[PDB]
């Protein structure tokens, strides 16, 4: 049971969470239609131990995964929750995406993350 994103993550190098202005943010993936195009980023926080032994935060990661899928695949499109943002394009069916899942990373590595030109990231995101 991996539940590896299939997509690298985006890293939060400034102090807003992440969002996506509606119709904007899914990852590019042409092993996907348009029926598919949704669903949510997830907050990865990691805590290593600094310089001086006290443990700090690194810089939080935000991994997609398609509706229906990943560490939240229960929730609906919307719901609430910290650490869960959520994502759609024009034309996407609100449906698990059972038919997409996630990666396994013995057998497929991640994708790269990118997005259409002039999306609209929020300040301190670009990633990779």
């Amino acid at each position: 049971n991996n539940t590896a994103s299939w997509f690298t993550a985006l890293t939060q190098h400034g102090k807003e969470d992440l969002k996506f202005p509606r119709g904007q943010g899914v990852p590019i993936n042409t092993n996907s239609s348009p029926d598919d195009q949704i669903g949510y980023y997830r907050r990865a926080t990691r805590r290593i131990r600094g310089g001086d032994g006290k443990m700090k935060d690194l810089s939080p990661r935000w991994y997609f995964y398609y509706l229906g899928t990943g560490p939240e695949a229960g929730l609906p499109y919307g719901a609430n929750k910290d650490g869960i943002i959520w994502v759609a394009t024009e034309g996407a069916l609100n449906t698990p995406k059972d038919h997409i899942g996630t990666r396994n990373p013995a057998n497929n590595a991640a994708i790269v993350l990118q997005l259409p030109q002039g999306t609209t990231l929020p300040k301190g995101f670009y990633a990779e």
